[PDB]
C-alpha cells in the first residue's frame, strides 16, 4: 500500500520493539534494538528510536509521518539533528527508524541541571549553555543551506544524545522552498510576527523562533514571556515589547537574542552570522 | 479582538480558578468555583470547569475554542452533554466555562472499575468498591445514545464519538464533550469532507473513510465502536491491528468481535450499527428504543 524504497527498507524480524520514551499527542515513540542497522557491523545490535502511529491515530496522521520520512531522507546527514537510520513500509505498520538520544529533551535536560526532585551529578556551566546554543544553530545553519525551514523551533524538540550532543527534531510541519494555510499549526510564543500576520515563513522566521530558542536555553528550561497569555502577546510584539534578560545571560548573548527578534526579518542576523558569533564567545568562554 | 455577547458574559472577578484537570494535545481544562453563574441562584458558588489556551497555544487553537464555544451555544442544553455556563471574552484572556464533570473520562473511569489483574488496573487509581455491572455498562450506552439522539435532532454530527471524548459526572451521568469537530448539517444535506480528515480511523464510518461524506448514520457507526469499548472496560478497537492495515480489512467486510462481557444481543446491535449503507444501520432514535428495552429487563 505504501511504495517500496530498498535504500531505506529494514527488515522487521530484525527489529526489536521496547520502552515507549513518550506519545507525542499525533504520534508514538519507542526505544528499540535493531540488529545490523549499521551496515558495517551487521552482526552488533544498536539502541534506536521508532516512531510509529497511535491506536487513535487519524488519516491526517498517516501522510504526516511518511511525509515527515521523505522530508528526512532529502536533508541528508548532520551531527546537530536526529538522523533517519531506516523505516519499515512494507506489508506492515510503518515503523520510522531515527537515532537514539538518551537525555531526553532539552527543556527537561536543562531543568535536571539547574544549580521537586530528578537532578544529577552534571550540572550546566556558562560554556556548556553557549555549547548547546553554538550546537544547535550549526544544526540550524545545516537546515538553511538544504532550502529547509523548522516552523517549529523549541527546546521540547531538540533531544540530547548519550555524549551530550543536541539534535533538532520533529520534521512535521518542516517544508522545502513559504505560503502559510493561512491557519498555520505553529506555537505562537516561538512564532515571528511574519509568520503571525502575514502568512508566510522564511529562514529568518527560524532565527527569531531560535531567538527564543536562546532564551529557553539561558533560563535553564524557563518558559517564554512568563505571566503573559496568547491573546495578550499579539498587541504587545506590536508595540514592540520583548522578553527581560535571563540572569545567567551576559549582554552580550541578550542583544544576539534581540537581534534575532527584529520585527523585520532581513534585520536579523542569518544562521550564518549566528554561527560565526557563537564560535566566537564559545572560544572566550 | 472579541466581540460582546451579554446573555452568556460572566465578570471575572466571581470566578476563581483551581487544578488543572488535564493537559490535552491542544487544550488546557482547570477546576474553578464561580459565584452566582447560575442567575435563579444569585448567591451559591458552583464548581465549573473553564477551558483556556495553553502558554504553548497555536494560531488555530484560538479560532477552534471560540468556534467550539459558538457550537455550544446553538446545541441547546440536554443532560447527556458537555453543557455552556458561560464565558469571559473581554479584556483578558478567554475562559469558556462549560459543566464540571468529577469521575473524568469515560475509558479511565471504566479502566478504573476493572476487576484486579486486568491490564489497566493500578492500586492508585483503581475503585472495585464502584466495579461495573452489566445493567451499569448499558445504562452507560442509553446514556449515550439520548444525547447522540438530542445532538442528531439538532441537525447536528459529532465526527469524534469516542470514549475518552465521553466525560463522567459526580452523580455518573454521562456527558458527551469535545464539539471541536462537530459540524451543523441542517440545511447541507450531508458533509462534505476536505481531504485528510482530522478524524479517528478505528471510529471512522466507511463513507466518511473513502467517499468524504458524513451524515447521522456516520455517527452510529461511531456510537458502535463506542458501545464496543464500553463493554471491553475501556479496551482499544481492532486490537493488535494498525491503521495502514485497517483500511483493507473493512473493505472486506472485516468487523471486531464480540467482547465477553457483552451478550448476543448487544454484539448484534454493534453490527447492525457497523452494517456498510448507513440507511440500514439503525438511527440514534432506534437505539434508544432497543437500549431503553434492554436496560428494563436488567
Ligand atoms: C514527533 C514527536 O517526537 C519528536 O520528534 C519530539 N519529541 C519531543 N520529546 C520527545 S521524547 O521525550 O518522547 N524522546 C525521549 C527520548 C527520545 N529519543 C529519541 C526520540 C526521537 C523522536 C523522533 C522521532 C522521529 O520519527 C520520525 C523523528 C525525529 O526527528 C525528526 C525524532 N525522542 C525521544 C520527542
Ligand atoms: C483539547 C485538549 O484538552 C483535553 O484533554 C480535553 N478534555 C476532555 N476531557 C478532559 S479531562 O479528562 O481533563 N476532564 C476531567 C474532568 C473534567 N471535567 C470537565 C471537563 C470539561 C472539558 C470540556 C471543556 C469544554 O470547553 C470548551 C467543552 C467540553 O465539552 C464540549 C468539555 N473536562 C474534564 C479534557
Amino acid at each position: 500500500e505504501l511504495p517500496e524504497d530498498p535504500k531505506w527498507e529494514f527488515p522487521r524480524d530484525k527489529l526489536t520493539l521496547g520502552k515507549p520514551l513518550g506519545e507525542g499527542c499525533f504520534g508514538q515513540v519507542v526505544m528499540a534494538e535493531a540488529v545490523g542497522i549499521d551496515k558495517d557491523k551487521p552482526k552488533e545490535a544498536v539502541t534506536v528510536a521508532v516512531k510509529m502511529l497511535k491506536d487513535d491515530a487519524t488519516e491526517k496522521d498517516l501522510s504526516d509521518l511518511v511525509s515527515e520520512m521523505e522530508m528526512m531522507k532529502m536533508i541528508g546527514k548532520h551531527k546537530n539533528i536526529i538522523n533517519l537510520l531506516g523505516a519499515c513500509t512494507q506489508d506492515g505498520p510503518l515503523y520510522v527508524i531515527v537515532e537514539y538520544a538518551s537525555k531526553g529533551n532539552l527543556r527537561e535536560y536543562l531543568r535536571a541541571r539547574r544549580p521537586i526532585n530528578r537532578v544529577p551529578e552534571e550540572q550546566m556551566t556558562f560554556k556548556d549553555l553557549v555549547s548547546c546554543t553554538y550546537q544547535l544553530a550549526r544544526g540550524m545553519e545545516y537546515l538553511a543551506s538544504q532550502k529547509c525551514i523548522h516552523r517549529d523551533l523549541t527546546a521540547r524538540n531538540v533531544l540530547v544524545t548519550e555524549n551530550n550532543v543536541m539534535k533538532i527534531a520533529d520534521f512535521g510541519l518542516a517544508r522545502d522552498i513559504y505560503k502559510k494555510t493561512t491557519n498555520g499549526r505553529l506555537p505562537v510564543k516561538w512564532m515571528a510576527p511574519e509568520a503571525l500576520f502575514d502568512r508566510v515563513y522564511t529562514h529568518q522566521s527560524d532565527v527569531w523562533s531560535f531567538g527564543v530558542l536562546m532564551w529557553e536555553i539561558f533560563t535553564l528550561g524557563g518558559s517564554p514571556y512568563p505571566g503573559i497569555p496568547v491573546e495578550e502577546l499579539f498587541k504587545l510584539l506590536k508595540e514592540g515589547h520583548r522578553m527581560d534578560k535571563p540572569a545567567n545571560c551576559t549582554n552580550e548573548l541578550y542583544m544576539m537574542m534581540r537581534d534575532c527578534w527584529h520585527a523585520v526579518p532581513s534585520q536579523r542576523p542569518t544562521f550564518k552570522q549566528l554561527v560565526e558569533d557563537l564560535d566566537r564567545i564559545l572560544t572566550l568562554t
